């Protein structure tokens, strides 16, 4: 993968960090809808919704 | 006859000469960059770099 060990801009700079070793792209149209990661709070420590049976 | 002729046979310099046997062509581009030779000399015996684990 990437090195940049050619140039040293500067020290260690953003070079490498082993970010990360799983795939984690699994969200919204990545996992098809399955799993939608949205951005919408709610206050509590729940959130309950009602609808008829 | 033949035996009375002085017969000289041919003779020539084809200067030539083989590089090698096996293949390096298949090195760089060749394989995708899974091997590179970028021209960038490092100084001492050794080269390091640090990306905090």
């Amino acid at each position: 993968a990437l090195s940049d060990l050619q140039v040293f801009n500067d020290w260690a700079y953003k070079t490498m960090s082993e970010v990360l070793d799983q795939q984690v792209e699994l969200f919204n149209g990545a996992t098809r809808g399955a799993i939608i990661l949205r951005s919408a709070g709610n206050t509590g420590d729940l959130s309950e919704a009602a609808f008829w049976a």
